[PDB]
């Protein structure tokens, strides 16, 4: 009935139990805000100037965005963590020059596993959602406050690894990319007023000490650099590599052949079903219609076809099921058979949207005269939502390409979004079969597999990982970081990289978008404070 | 396969103090302004140390008639106060909204509490035989200092009895019910169950080293009033600043809640659910059972309803032709003065689309198009129809009105359930007559959120970042001939206009101080504030 | 004047001089023809090595059926990993407690195969129709060579070091309904396994010697409420756990939620499969059921009394020709015709819809009832036993038709999310002495808040001391005494004879970590040539 209640009946020393309280260097941190000088030099630039004789050392920057009321008709939304894609270049300067520097994508890809960074930069509803404005007074988008975590290698230990100010001036410079790469709207909404009237209203923040009696000891930074391939090459090369601690290899779309416009967005919600829902939802109008004989507005192209009484309509091969419930007694179901079609040849294979339906139910409205759908059977994925409309009815197909309303067709909307990877808005399609690494002639290292980006995701815990290969494995800031060093005689002192793209068919209008390599080298420098703080390569 | 330096390929495996450790699980001492105390009575020449104290609870099975739930993390919301003290008094102490917000950023600790649908959905009872909740266990992680660095923070008890103390808030707290459940009843029946865990060491010859705590203390400013003052502040690690709401004024009743569903949009579908029922009737005549103050307007042919500036489409399929559809165009509607600015929540929908059922004489909304917030779904039911109010205010059906729910968290924040609105449009913080710091925007509440990677944090001032137990904390040091001994706390709020049910809703400043205290083991365990 | 500690700078240190490399090796593959993968790791310029990674390379499936595969398809492949040297095996684990290592860790876990592409289960119409596109699984081998980098990593003193994969019969990494051909998927069916691995080229490696936690499992006796672990002489940590067993049954179960995996997803993935027999619009009374089954027509007031449980049902739209009918006994279990009746018709309290007369279905809208997690986790072959008094099943031929195949090798507890605690009472004795015992699981608490998992066990921890840089604390042996062994001792839930579950046969499962020291042994030896 009842049990033995016990305890421990399983039973030169370091001291697990009890250590000796160090007594640390005297200091005392303050959060400072600065305002900024904008300049048009016409690009946006911030400079934000820290010298004081108590700021011994900083760290952990944070840059605020006051976003404007938007005011008037049409569509507009901001793009997810619109702070963060807000910023072109971060530099870092002294009297010697630049200390540290980033490109946005790269200060983006280096916070894009910290969910509460990406937070504070601008993810909710009220701001990336697709407001509509009704009337030219009307509030599209009220006033908000957006923050910017500016991650900087002086936030790894914090005051150890902190900014050190030798009577030395600290300069910050914030580039910013046009509003246009910020912003998500239609045709309808004034973008030519917007872009002239917006301003960018920056305030940045930072963690600032006052130390007595600093003791300041040399130290070392590593300073991303990025180099961005041509169009379609296949290759990239990051010269002058001395001594790196890692390298990052890859893929960014290229829109420079359309109009940035795409049929659909889903707005705050962000997950692939959400891009996949916000499309299909997008089609339906015009795919199933219900009229008084044949629909009107559409192109002669578009070809219409009625619903026979047992649902099934043959597109060739593909069978579609469609059924609609409280259809009157004068209208008929109508199913659009080439919503969008793309071919390279009038009797080459064909991709249309229409053929991606299998069932298509609903109920008709009497009070609304809609369709209200139910439920939806396709196969629609991430790469059909992330085709620009500018490819639908590019030179190489042979059909007219888009066969949807005027009125869809209106509703399209402008995605400049400057930080998009891969061919799709997830960065799903993996297209990269092949990396080659080469350190001068020689391969470094090689895969058929994207086994260097598992490694990312696993060693960094991050599920938005890249093609990376780390030298460096050993704790920072406590020790000088390994490194892939040079042979200058041998000629082994650049980095190439080589990827060979993943193949499709002709007929597939994302085989089009055109793709630029990304290659992320990160070089080790050497920080001294001799006359102010300076940074020296280490070779 | 294709200079002195340290080893980071191997090191020497160092033999640690030997000790083992037991998961000890005690029964507390129950005591009763008639508030539930459990106490712990921890004392054991084998117990050398100890740390992780976790606290079980209880919960019994409900039954009845009516709606009942659980607030979400029942057993955070469950503590009042949790106190650590041997015979030379406090070793440390806690405010159970403190000890929560401490956790808020550890979603396994917030889950064992009780986050489950089983818990915080509102159960209905339908006969008084009926189980409304079936008995359940949660699990309160107390953190402690004790916890951060494990056997090395580990509390050291020197041939001393500690005593745990944990003081339960009163059952209604982490309650939410209708006036249907027998809350009168249940109140007296229920007992506080709770038995104390925690990670015991058995440490032979044990080498006790003199070390720092850091306290946390809790000032609560006058209602209403924008500024709080903590006094004797002469080695503090950190301040936190934060607002609360008080329903004192009120009967704590509110029209709807989400139950386990938590998010900003749970809460208001919850609430324009609540609201649609009386919003839009499909009725043979004008529609019965609302006050005379109703403004019930039949639908025109066009669909569209004039409020004002406010127009309405409501549009219903499947009308049965001897009905018809119609609009309230006041369901809630607030006011302080007549012929003046109204608070209409009618005024708050654009778009309502459904279709009437035959089979059960009620209509099934489709698609709302609407601006309902969060702070529509936290005002309470009472400041609808106060004295400040020219209106009638609560035009809803009686059936609605029975639906309304207590709601008596007591770790709100801000003025809404969500702590989305930001009312702080200025902190001021002064160290004696000298400004210490002070802010517009929230940025102390930013670099608190990115430091300790919480969500929801509070506008704080870190003077510590220093590592902890392997350092002595670094802190704000008094000058008291100066007399910058205290720090005083100033805000600023920014208010939504008067005509406003929530600017009724009342505030409460909250100002928490961390002072550092020395832990000397000479005679007992003791702690000595640094000065 | 007071001596301070710099904490606004650091002397870099220079480490070991060394260069990672990320290699990637082909194995072996041997054929009770279980499929087993060897590795053979030697080399010059490979001193060190951790972060051990299998792919796995799933093929095309084609025919017809419906076909998925488990969740987490990577880790549920593997039987057993080991890593053995010259001089034995250095560490190995079983399939499980390495899953069970990695259940915290999201992305390994999304790695080994959790997508809707996965997990789904897909459909096949044609013969040459494709169910399941060719797709590569990474399943991250979590070893004690990764808790603290190049400080913990496997150091091959000039040894050859073989890394051998146990696979499982594809049948358990498959769920699949009668009409899929498995007979012929298992026969063509090839695991094409390639190992990865972190290896380290290290100048002047000065090796110390260290310490490694091995796991052993016991599983208890089929029913047996105890299991006990022989020959424990330095244990870090024992885990308890509960296994079912499904050899008593054909492993169907009636429904599978695919990729989603909440506990309300299996719950809704069973409504909707029982809903199309449950509420029935027909013209006279519905054909097509078993005469054992009690369709009633649902009054005009919309309540069936089915004994004390009143069933709501509305259905709109229904045609002047055609009734609603409520299916009162669609599953049914009793052990004694006047006893208790566990009736799956009698778990809805309403149901609400409209019927489609373009589709000839009724739409559900709202559903009010009291189906759990147990009632989806029941198998099939339970319904239809010799215990059973009742027929059992008294669903369509169609509905039948399309159950399901789960052979998941780790599943705990008495349902697919190891929710219900069947464990009222734990004991464990070392040797005679009892050395822990609780009630409720705080030991699972415990596990669940120190190891930051939400899908925990009742673990006993021993060692709280950091690893590698600290020689583990351990519960220690006296055989004299006899304690040497720990004993596990349950006391389980009492469940109904008239509630299926109760005849899901369950295993008592004791998991214990022993520690090893790992030595390199370095001598000079003589061999006669012959
Ligand atoms: C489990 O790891 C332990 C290994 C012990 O083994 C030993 C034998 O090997 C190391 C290794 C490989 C290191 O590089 C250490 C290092 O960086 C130290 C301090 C140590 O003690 C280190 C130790 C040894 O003691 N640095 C410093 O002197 C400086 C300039 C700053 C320190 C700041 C704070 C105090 C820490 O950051 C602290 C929050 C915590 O991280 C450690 C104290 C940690 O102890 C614990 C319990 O976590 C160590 C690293």
């Amino acid at each position: 009935p009842t049990t033995e209640n016990l305890y421990f009946q399983g039973a030169k020393r370091s001291n697990v139990f009890a250590v000796d309280s160090q007594i640390p260097t005297l200091y005392m941190p303050q959060y400072i805000s600065l305002s900024g000088v904008m300049t048009n030099d016409n690009q946006a630039i911030a400079s934000f100037e820290i010298r004081d004789q108590y700021i011994t050392a900083l760290n952990h920057l944070v840059l605020s965005l006051e976003l404007p009321e938007v005011k008037g008709m049409g569509r507009f939304g901001y793009v997810p963590y619109v702070g963060y894609k807000c910023i072109n270049h971060v530099s870092i300067s002294s009297c010697n020059g630049v200390i540290w520097e980033i490109e946005g994508e790269e200060l983006y890809n280096n916070c894009i596993n910290n969910t509460i960074a990406l937070k504070h930069s601008g993810y909710s509803s009220e701001l990336n959602d697709i407001s509509i404005g009704l009337t030219p007074n009307d509030t599209i988008k009220e006033p908000s406050t957006v923050y910017v975590y500016i991650k900087t290698p002086f936030d790894v230990e914090d005051t150890f690894s902190s900014l050190k100010l030798s009577d030395s001036k600290i300069t910050v410079t914030v580039t910013f990319n046009p509003v246009s790469d910020i912003v998500i709207r239609d045709s309808s909404f004034d973008f030519e007023t917007f872009n002239k009237e917006f301003v960018y209203v920056p305030e940045l923040s930072f963690i600032g000490y006052m130390v007595k009696n600093v003791q300041i000891k040399p130290s070392f930074i590593e300073k991303p650099r990025r180099v961005i391939g041509q169009i379609n090459q296949p290759t990239a090369t990051v010269t002058e590599v001395h001594a790196a601690t890692s390298l990052s290899v890859y893929t960014k779309p290229y829109y420079g052949n359309t109009d940035n416009k795409f049929i659909s967005y889903p707005g705050y919600s962000q997950d692939e079903k959400d891009y996949i829902d916000a499309y299909v939802s997008r089609l339906l109008d015009d795919l199933v219609i219900v009229s008084d004989g044949p629909p009107t507005g559409y192109p002669e192209s578009a070809e219409i076809v009625e619903v026979p009484e047992d649902g099934i309509v043959s597109i060739q091969d593909a069978d579609v099921y469609v059924k609609i419930d409280n259809v009157p007694d004068n209208m008929s179901v109508y199913l659009h058979t080439n919503l969008l079609m793309f071919g390279t040849r009038k009797n080459s294979f064909i991709y249309n949207i229409s053929k991606k339906f299998s069932a298509i139910t609903g109920t008709y409205s009497d009070a609304t005269k809609r369709t209200i759908f139910a439920h939806i059977s396709h196969s629609i994925n991430i790469i059909d939502t992330s085709i620009p409309v500018s490819l639908w009815t590019s030179q190489r197909n042979v059909y007219n390409g888009d066969n949807r309303s005027a009125e869809s067709k209106a509703k399209d909307l402008f995605i400049n979004d400057p930080f998009i990877k891969g061919i799709d808005f997830k960065n799903k399609t993996d297209i990269i079969s092949r990396l080659e690494v080469r350190f001068g002639n020689d391969v470094l290292y090689s895969e058929n597999g994207p086994i260097s980006r598992i490694y990312n995701e696993l060693l960094t815990k991050s599920n938005n990982g890249t093609r990376t290969l780390t030298f460096n494995f050993t704790p920072k800031i406590f020790f000088r970081p390994t490194t892939i060093t040079a042979n200058v005689s041998r000629g082994k002192d650049k980095l190439s990289v080589r990827v060979v793209y993943s193949t499709m068919g002709v007929n597939h209008p994302i085989y089009y978008v055109q793709k630029q390599l990304v290659v992320v080298c990160n070089d080790l420098y050497k920080v001294s404070y001799d006359q102010g703080v300076s940074i020296t390569k280490i070779m």
